[PDB]
């Protein structure tokens, strides 16, 4: 007898955390839970293979059945291209999924009681609301070859009116050029989603913009979260003491450095991405971090492992080397996923499992089993020793022997 | 008898950087350096009694004499407007500066041994040089209303095709969009400076961009950046053992963070005034920053004081109270630029005097004798008591004091 898990749409991905993903099912949700999996493979080169179609028909797949895990993937470039004989260098499936189901990527540091901070006042967490539609994700850019003209235009639907602004006149030689958008919608949605975390939390809210240079594109982001602020959620931040305030992008970021954490910050989709990151190694590991996008309808969500495919790491396995993968990232987008299918389907067995994987993985770790990333954090990389980690095969029997000891323990413990 | 200083273009600012920026002149600089200065109120009043023509013809000034001294300015937004009954919501005078005069602004911290670094590992600088022109400091952006389409052309001027980009068609409600651009000439500039100050550092030069996602713009300054390296600095970054690598931006934050420091690091405009800040806060202060815009000429420099216009102290002054506000950022533009006239000029006197003021002006601080805020980083704001530190007229009145004694003490040298 395994859990039922219900539906969850996943996502395969690309090179090392390819592998690991697999040991994650095999070992640690398989044994337990019986899910209704309906997978696309989101590797380079079945991308390659169905002209970019399956990201697409994956993304709808997750509006049909509510949860989405994906896998991270290869987003490549001129030398991936020439790598894997590309037919086109195919767009981040990222940027497509959330383009497609719009919303908010909330980002927090996956803590552990014995990994070294590098910021020492962060006592209390940071939660990073990324906003995951338009900006530089879904921008038109391209090269101006030489000198001439580059207008942007607005055209109304009801044909009434034409707007042509002037961007810039190349009198000598050519350059870049480029045209973004965002949508109000998208924009509401944002402010509703981290007005909705910060009270959660009962954590004050802060959104970061450069209102005062694009007065028109970042003021409208301004302006929108003010508004729904001042007639939704006032009283409710008041109610719990904690507040709202706009704020630069560069003050932001000093003010979050000298902080001691606690509090949501939300980002538009290019600060997000950046500073995720910077918090996520300021608590003392790139790859300790969860994300989870949750989309306008306050039902779907998409959980990924956010970090990279590890590339080093890969060629290390190829050539028949050992190698040391943190497996967290991709463990907590299961974890994540799962915690949200159980809420919808209200199933408690489920739910109690999901946070028991989380719950492992953070003991393991605290209990001095770790990783070579994680090790090199507490000791420093020179002073890193084959004793001072397990490999990433090793790991995962730790984790294993871990969540069946948990596991039998609490069933033992509800039979009275 | 005083140095004999030259020609140097000054902009006056506001709020408490430009009380200061008085205290300054009067008590380190007038005392000792004969000047020729061409002086410019970029004061939020003058700024909107002259339909802002005065930050422009400041910025002609630069590039007729070379040398330029900012004091920090007010970006008005809509709360500035109705205070100071504003005509218009005036643009960013340093945006419009550096649009004028074009080049990388360098940014690196100013470095006290008693002041705690809040990144542990930073024991060598960080420099930032950041692209001073374009991407959104020079951008087209409005609010589309509702629905209909949004496009970008490309007409060359010969008048032989059009190209026409669909940015966006909006179908339910209206939104936002805007268009930017960067210039080729600008790029290849920015690249220039970039390896040049790696080399003279002897460090290794990183460039951020977002070209994964963004990959005709960011990949062009990728481009430009591989293609000058292999053509024209290789040889010589081989010849000091450094290197010159790109990277995504989200990766070299994190690289950065976890690193010792010791390199040059190149971002575009956007990138570079929000890293330049971070940067100057891991080493302890944000106000504890240099920032000096280097023209493509490679003779025109602009030295500015780039942290805020403290508001909240002067609120405090204006109702007669006690202000302890850190001087020094102001006292390093005017450092910074009488250094570039004495090396214009030929200058051993003034290019002695420059070094000496920043030399004096940390020596001051490692002595103990600090602003409120410099205080709070070594023993954290609820600690700070008033003997902590020195009010913004005694803090200066030590720095006089120890410049007084560093130029008589040179003099008797000699
Ligand atoms: O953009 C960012 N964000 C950021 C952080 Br959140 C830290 Br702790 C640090 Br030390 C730095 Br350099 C940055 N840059
Ligand atoms: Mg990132
Ligand atoms: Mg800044």
């Amino acid at each position: 007898k395994k859990i039922s898990g219900g539906s969850v749409v996943e996502m395969q991905g690309d090179e090392m955390t390819r592998i690991i993903w697999e040991l994650i099912k095999e070992k640690l949700i398989f044994p337990y839970v019986e899910l209704d999996l309906h997978s696309y493979d989101l590797g380079i080169e079945n991308r390659d293979a169905t002209n970019d179609q399956v990201t697409k028909d994956a993304a709808e797949a997750i509006k049909k059945h509510n949860v989405g895990v994906k896998c991270a993937t290869i987003t490549p470039d001129e030398k991936r291209v020439e790598e894997f004989k590309l037919k086109q260098m195919w767009k981040s499936p990222n940027g497509t999924i959330r383009n497609i189901l719009g919303g908010t990527v909330f980002r927090e540091a996956i803590i552990c009681k014995n990994i070294p901070r590098l910021v020492s006042g962060w006592v209390k967490p940071i939660i990073i609301g990324r906003h995951a539609y338009g900006d530089q994700y879904r921008a038109t850019d391209f090269v101006v070859p030489g000198p001439g003209k580059v207008e942007i235009t607005y055209t109304p639907s009801d044909g009434t009116q034409k707007v042509t602004y002037l961007v810039h006149n190349f009198e000598e030689g050519g350059g870049v050029a480029m045209g973004m958008y965002n949508q109000d919608k998208s924009i509401e949605d944002f402010a509703h989603s981290s007005f909705q975390m910060a009270l959660s939390k009962g954590w004050p809210l802060y959104l970061s913009t450069k209102n005062t240079i694009l007065k028109k594109y970042d003021g409208r982001f301004k302006d929108i979260f003010q508004e729904i602020y001042d007639k939704q959620y006032k009283s409710q931040f008041e109610a719990q003491k904690i507040w709202y305030e706009h704020r630069l992008i560069d003050d932001m970021v000093a003010q979050a450095m000298k902080s001691e954490g606690g509090f949501i910050w939300a980002c538009k989709n290019y600060d997000g991405d950046v500073q995720s990151d910077s918090v996520a190694q300021g608590y003392g590991s790139l790859g300790m971090m969860t994300s989870v996008l949750v989309c306008p309808d306050g039902k779907t969500v998409e959980a990924e492992a956010a970090h990279g495919t590890v590339t080093r790491h890969y060629r290390m396995y190829q050539k028949g080397q050992e190698t040391s993968t943190n497996p967290i990232a991709s463990i907590f987008a299961w974890t994540r996923g799962l915690a949200h299918r159980a809420k919808l389907d209200n199933n408690k067995e489920l739910a109690f499992f999901a946070n028991a994987l989380e719950e492992v993985s953070i003991e393991t770790i605290e209990a001095g089993f770790m990783t070579k990333d994680l090790a090199a954090c507490i000791k420093g990389l020179p002073n890193v020793q084959r004793s001072d980690y397990l490999n990433t095969f090793e790991f995962m029997d730790k984790l294993g022997e871990n969540l069946k000891i948990k596991l039998a323990q609490a069933k033992l413990s509800l039979e009275h």
